[PDB]
């Protein structure tokens, strides 16, 4: 049967996290982050947040020794429909992230968020 | 830009005439009037093409499938196994809106 292909089993969460346009200015959950379940620590794709001009973010290592800091994309703006009227939000993805885990971002975004 | 993702219905098979019934659902996207299908989600490993009827009524079109991608999903009723095929020269971006929404919705293992 030629080759075998197989897709791992990868689930995408998000978490509350900190988030900041200086090192120092990452306080307490100002963002919601998108990140994937793997074995050698989690692996954050993007930031989901209600501010306009982000850079940082903040998150605890997965072992529990210490914290990371990734630097931040300029955001894409987009408009979810909330029953409370319609709330615009700002999706920040990670600097070196490439245009496959892009796309995860996207699918995941418009399953767990409501768009347009 | 803001995209969702639907999904729908569709025939498929090993040959051109072999796409009968409905055995597979394919994942779509919205643009512009028309339909622009994404990937193709069954539960046969035998697919290489997949049809749809035009809109217009014309005819019918054929797309060119990927080799299928084996995985795993937790259904109530036991664990079935079902077999995901990407269209023909799919650029990675869509690909991953396909996984992004299959990883987000369904339970794997």
């Amino acid at each position: 049967n030629a080759m075998n292909n197989e897709l791992s089993p990868v689930a995408l969460r998000q978490m509350s996290c900190a988030a900041g346009t200086t090192q120092t200015a990452c306080t307490d959950d100002n963002a919601l982050a998108y990140y994937n379940t793997t074995k050698g620590g989690r692996f954050v794709l993007a930031l989901l947040s209600d501010l306009q001009d982000l850079k940082w973010a903040r998150f605890p290592k997965s072992d529990g020794t210490g914290t990371i800091y990734t630097e931040l994309e300029p955001p894409c703006r987009f408009v979810t429909d909330t029953p409370k009227g319609p709330k615009v939000k700002y999706l920040y993805f990670i600097k070196g992230l490439n245009n496959l885990n892009r796309g995860m971002v996207l699918g995941s975004l418009a399953a767990t968020v409501r768009l347009q």
